[PDB]
């Protein structure tokens, strides 16, 4: 059960659901266009030999922000982490989905969202996995239309959402495209 | 809530979701299979330095339509735009994700459809986002089997379905890949 | 219509979903996390000239297990098959999603789901379409978590579920990651 464009708006309206900002001219027949910010971390390490999930390696990515009024070049077969400009919070009882936006896809800008969904009680802007497949690099804008938010209802209120302890969740808040914490009670046989 | 092949069927059979030509073998529990056209689109510009999603560049890419007979050839770390042989027609209430096979995936054959959704209200053939991730070309025969279309129940009517001039839709009625629009009320910071 | 954590553990616990070996830490807000089997499909055929999808190729990949406590070591660029430690029996009511987890995408680690959908019936361990998209190795453990279950209720029960001759399923109880079987019933024009 997807929420349409009345519905997204009511959510909107009545508090359940915060986007902030939230430009109402972004709303679609099913979703909600989110935009770029302007943070980027780029895998640009020279020193590790290798990534283990089990570690903490926080110098994977280097933070990279553009300079004002310049995009952010994303090479040919490159991925890198970006950030929605918008911050969500998800009530309870909604879970979102991330997705790209097929404009950008005809283009070979790739918006991943390999996790999928936005958890039910989230808070804060989502970080974007991006790739490169065409032959060219892309200029990515902040500000640009990024993805859009398709939102569903969920059977019933989720009992300990994202952000509990009891969830042991690693994100709640994040400002930024946040490095990895797989690390964090990470379990292996 | 997704549809079963059974309200897949009802939605069909009831005329409220169009799928030209529709073959009823091709349900599936939970999803309908669908099928590749004989359109591709390759990126092989030559004259171009970068893509700029804020630029028009219908040049980017080549269409290409294979010899009839014959496969278009994937090659390894390529990735082109595809079609559905089947034109989709949606209806206000209904949005459809059209996801690839296990099958394919397990060649590495990819198809990302990363915007996700299909819109309330769509009518058009889906242009599809195809990787190759193998270490080998791959054979794609114009009419296989190349995703699967699944549909969900929206909470109510899409009040602007797509194709409304108040959604700004880019696409509605396209026959064959369409080269990217993001340049059309692309906005940037 | 997504089933929150409290459904979840309702399907579960009525016998309704199967998941074997279930661990109730893992369930979470929306969805329950999935832990990596030991079994891994390379791409490291060295005599088929291209992959052909209406053809038989049970040789393209090969069978990996890493010795017991060492991690498969997935390359960069590199696509394999993985394999759920679990396994999953689903009703004839209920469809789920295999998606990645955001800290794995943080790390350049993708599980593409390509098919998206795990149908209504289906039962057996799923097989992981993994791809390394960082600039480094990166260690994969067997028993890790490796992604997240979630689970959507139809509309109604499937008519003809996965597993069923008129579906014509070809992954029925897969215990490992099944080479492709694309060119069983395989159309093309
Ligand atoms: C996901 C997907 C959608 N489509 C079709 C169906 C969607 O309803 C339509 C628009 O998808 P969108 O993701 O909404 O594309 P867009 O926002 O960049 O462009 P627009 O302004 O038109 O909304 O494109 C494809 O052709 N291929 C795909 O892979
Ligand atoms: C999405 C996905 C499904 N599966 C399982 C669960 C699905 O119900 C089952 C079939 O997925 P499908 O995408 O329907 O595969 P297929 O159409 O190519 O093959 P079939 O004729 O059997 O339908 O495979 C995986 O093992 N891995 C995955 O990533
Ligand atoms: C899908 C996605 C989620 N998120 C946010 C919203 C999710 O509710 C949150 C967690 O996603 P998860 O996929 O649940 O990440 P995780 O399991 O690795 O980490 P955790 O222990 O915190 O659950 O991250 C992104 O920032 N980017 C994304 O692409
Ligand atoms: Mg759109
Ligand atoms: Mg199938
Ligand atoms: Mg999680």
């Amino acid at each position: 059960m997807l929420l349409s464009d009345r519905d997204l708006r009511a959510e909107i309206s009545s508090g359940r659901l915060g986007i902030d900002p939230f430009d109402d001219t972004l709303v679609q027949p099913s979703s909600i266009d989110v935009r770029l910010d302007c943070l980027f971390r780029v895998f640009n390490n020279t020193r590790y030999t290798h990534i283990d999930p089990a570690k903490q390696q926080d110098e994977l990515t280097s933070l990279v922000q553009p300079v004002d009024g310049e995009p952010f070049v994303l090479h040919p077969g490159e991925f890198v982490l970006g950030s929605t400009l918008e911050l969500f919070t998800l009530p309870d009882n909604l879970a979102g989905r991330l997705e790209g936006k097929s404009s950008l896809g005809r283009l070979g800008l790739l918006t991943h969202s390999t996790a999928g969904f936005i958890d039910p009680g989230f808070s804060g802007h989502i970080t974007l996995e991006l790739s490169n497949v065409a032959n060219l690099p892309i200029t990515l804008w902040p500000g640009m239309k990024i993805g859009q938010l398709c939102m569903l209802r969920l059977t019933s209120p989720s009992e300990h959402p994202y952000g509990s302890s009891r969830a042991g969740s690693k994100y709640q808040g994040q400002r930024g495209p946040t490095p990895s914490r797989s690390y964090q009670n990470f379990i292996r046989s």
